[PDB]
């Protein structure tokens, strides 16, 4: 991977709807951990929560809509 080529907040939206399974607009460690194991990769309790506190602004815990879109197009 050298470059992703991230389409405005619009891909983000897409993205942010697959990263959260349960559809309540927060991605907890529970929907990251099964969506990262659709995409082939198995992560365990300690790595997804290394990935939830990187990508939380507030750190509440849970990744609502800004605090995805800040970290994944900066990234
Ligand atoms: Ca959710
Ligand atoms: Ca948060």
């Amino acid at each position: 991977s050298l470059m992703k080529d991230t389409d405005s907040e619009e891909e983000i939206r897409e993205a942010f709807r697959v990263f959260d399974k349960d559809g309540n607009g927060y991605i907890s460690a529970a929907e990251l951990r099964h969506v990262m194991t659709n995409l082939g990769e198995k992560l365990t309790d300690e790595e997804v929560d290394e990935m939830i506190r990187e990508a939380d602004i507030d750190g509440d815990g849970q990744v609502n809509y800004e605090e995805f879109v800040q970290h994944m197009t900066a990234k």
